[PDB]
């Protein structure tokens, strides 16, 4: 309405231009007065297609902007804009500058079996840019995300007999998680087959009883330990899946472990080979100047 | 010789006076200048019984001794006796008091099947004083404990199938090292059947290829996981010994936690029963005061 002031965008970019399906761009604004004055209520708002087949969605983040201290509004990353609103603490104050920063995850979801390159739009005040987005046409392996709506975790996958393979031996994985984030022992969501699901507590005694597989996880440690007897291992698929809560908010990169043994049918053991994963933190930050 | 002025010992007290073989007495002395003065390479001792069937050990410990924060000597602590020596900082302290406090192991190697209760002398200066100590008469466990020798280490023992039975399944053992300490890797010694010794990394990777027994450890995690095929823990018996070198000086108690999966023969599964032991840390100090 009369309070969208996004007109005072001086400049708008994103880096890079062009990304992997899955992948992130960093949006960078500037706005200041030119357009016309700032005052408690306006509301600067960066878009971006978020609701097609090639879309961004924002990784959700709330910072609070602050000019020499003074609290005088926020910057909220949704998954679908982000949004700085200004606080009646602006009042006053000249020659107003500032700044943004946040991500935008890319996906490309057009059903080819080829490449696919399509874009998105995203836009502010005066502003456009495109973000490109190129779609690309193991026994065990490990991985993780950051979820776009839950920047203070890290999602965990254990992804063992992807092919649904005759086991010879039981499996064993011993993962430890690295520093700066902890695991929530409630999280963990085993899905055997694609078909049963297993959560929590519980759902971790229910596998043991009743398959005699077992997760034990010291949360204090960052351990987790996977043993799955032969009968049950051999031809089942299971995704072991877990949460950890992230407990420095600047660290840059969250790491995770694992050791793996087992032996394949017609294939040589696989004694205590690593398969580690990291993932990138993600953030959002801003600041504002005036007199 | 004319410089041991342990005739100026004031007290000389032992707690407990009597303990269960392999427990410890807290010796505490007090001294002053009542027999003569204290001059620099002067030394009181405290001596004790260290070498027939009932024994102290002492824990081996050294104290700097300081008056008002002045370094005037030291307080050592080895295995047969203490020794308090003043250097020549000493030098023109009137009125000087002073206390040491130390830790003694008492043994009785009585061979009785039998209890057996005897008794070892500590002496010191123109007192004595008499510590009584009385010899009393699992598929898996863990113990440890504190070498006189090497009180900045803890010695922890993983001690499994002890009667040689027989095994239905593989045995697991998923371990944590609880807080103050660090797993030393090249610690590692595990004994089989008390016939075979397999040392460090190298002895850990022979127990590996030759019977598919795996130790694997994480130093920074201090987890530890032990697995034995069935094949080869079927009536045999480990002893998995390793240090962790102390961090906590000061820490009371050192924790080591394990949770056990294992099949007796002709029993029901063991399905992560928990199996932790303490060890009570030790130490030495004493204070000199003057004018």
């Amino acid at each position: 309405q009369a309070s969208d002031v996004s007109s005072n965008i001086s400049s708008l970019t994103v880096s890079p231009t062009q990304i992997n399906d899955g992948g992130k761009t960093t949006v960078r604004f500037e706005f200041d007065e030119h357009a016309q004055n700032i005052k408690a209520g306006d509301t600067i708002t960066v878009n971006w297609q978020n609701s097609g087949t090639v879309r961004g969605t924002g990784y959700t983040k709330t910072i609070k902007l602050e000019v020499q201290g003074k609290y005088v509004g926020d910057l909220v990353v949704t998954q679908d804009k982000a949004v700085v609103t200004f606080n009646d603490s602006i009042t006053g104050l000249q020659n107003i500058t500032g700044w943004g920063e946040f991500e935008i995850e890319g996906r490309n979801f057009t059903d080819t079996t080829t490449g696919n390159t399509g874009s998105f739009q995203v836009t502010s005040g005066g502003k456009t840019a495109e973000v490109t987005v190129v779609k690309s046409a193991v026994f065990y392996y490990k991985t993780g995300d950051m979820q776009t709506d839950d920047t203070n975790h890290v999602r965990w996958f254990l992804n063992i007999n992807n092919e649904n393979a005759y086991v010879d031996s039981d499996i064993r994985i011993e993962d430890d998680i690295q520093s700066g984030q902890t695991l929530d022992i409630d999280s963990f969501d085993i899905t055997v087959n694609g078909s049963e699901s297993y959560h929590g507590q519980e759902g971790i005694n229910q596998l043991a009883q009743r398959y005699g597989a077992t997760i034990s996880a010291d949360p204090a440690s960052g351990h987790i330990s996977v043993y799955i007897p032969q009968g049950y291992a051999s031809l089942n698929r299971f995704s072991i899946m877990y949460l950890t809560k992230v407990d420095n908010p600047d660290q840059k990169t969250f790491e995770n472990n694992s050791k793996a043994w087992y032996k394949e049918n017609g294939k040589d053991a696989v004694d205590g080979k690593e398969f580690n994963h990291s993932v990138a933190n993600v953030n959002a930050a801003g600041g504002v100047d005036g007199r």
